[PDB]
């Protein structure tokens, strides 16, 4: 699709069999998703502030569907106030900025 | 242009006769630029944290050139660690996300 920027680029994603709303965020390196159940192994990471503040679970090789386009990548799962789709997944779906 | 997302979308902007590096950030509603001189009237605003923490100067009707495209809009000027081009200016240059 082509997504205009007059409103926040919030889209429906499908991840772990669940539908969620997420922000397509070219300013974010990484993808962070609210607490949820995901299968497979994960490793603990520390994010936010100076050198980590909040504990999240890093899941690799997670498939996320974004407007009918599947992306595969690393997702950090924890108590984030907003689900963020960052560049690590935007590149996977071939997303570009255009003007 | 078409800007890919393999690297942070940092671009050169021209604002107030000066060249700066700025992040094209679809996750940001507004545009914030590091301390600099700009002509005309401004009004004080409070941004960051809960209900404002850092004082900035709001300048309206500022022209910013982004990759050969002029945008006109409101710019908040203050001690930000990164220059951010937010949706208020991205829409002005006709920037869209595409996949
Ligand atoms: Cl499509
Ligand atoms: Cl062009």
């Amino acid at each position: 699709p082509q997504i205009t920027l007059w409103k926040r680029p919030l889209v429906t994603i499908k991840i772990g069999g669940q539908l969620k709303e997420a922000l397509l965020d070219t300013g974010a390196d990484d993808t962070v998703i609210e607490e949820m159940s995901l299968p497979g192994r994960w490793k603990p990471k520390m994010i936010g502030g100076i050198g980590g503040f909040i504990k999240v679970r890093q899941y690799d090789q997670i498939i996320i569907e974004i407007c009918g386009h599947k992306a595969i990548g690393t997702v950090l799962v924890g108590p984030t106030p907003v689900n963020i789709i960052g560049r690590n997944l935007l590149t996977q779906i071939g997303c570009t900025l255009n003007f």
